[PDB]
């Protein structure tokens, strides 16, 4: 009954592959509905086209800032910045998704993909989904990300959505 969503990766425009990924529904409904909604589109914005903008090799991967993209950016599809659900869900390896945010109940559309274990976030950033197909898609994206987060070529969601 959890929903899986998928993200078709480009770099530099040329196709890379498709992640998808199990949401956590029936742990963290909340948060997994707004990446589920933005994913679709259905609420006339969302990830479609936006970019990963900093990533780090051995760390994570992060994107969804599609209003700014450099990590100003994103918005939830509530109409403000929505609360951390809770933390029953712990970053204990690669392929965990996590909600980005600037500090407690700050959480709007940026997420990261864990491509380690990251268990110093526990408790500050809401996990809510993982991967389930395509990690080694995550591989080949972290490659081109530099130990400041500066990306070396493009890294986009050229399209998305929901599978069943």
């Amino acid at each position: 009954v959890n929903p899986t969503v998928f993200f078709d990766i480009a770099v530099d425009g040329e196709p890379l592959g498709r992640v998808s990924f199990e949401l956590f529904a029936d742990k963290v409904p909340k948060t997994a509905e707004n990446f589920r909604a933005l994913s679709t589109g259905e609420k006339g914005f969302g990830y479609k086209g936006s970019c990963f903008h900093r990533i780090i090799p051995g760390f994570m991967c992060q994107g969804g800032d599609f209003t700014r993209h450099n990590g100003t950016g994103g918005k939830s599809i509530y109409g403000e910045k929505f609360e951390d659900e809770n933390f029953i869900l712990k970053h204990t390896g690669p392929g965990i998704l996590s909600m980005a945010n600037a500090g407690p109940n700050t959480n709007g559309s940026q997420f990261f993909i864990c491509t380690a274990k990251t268990e110093w976030l526990d408790g500050k950033h809401v996990v809510f989904g993982k991967v389930k197909e395509g990690m080694n898609i995550v591989e080949a994206m972290e490659r081109f990300g530099s130990r400041n987060g500066k990306t070396s070529k493009k890294i986009t969601i050229a399209d998305c959505g929901q599978l069943e």
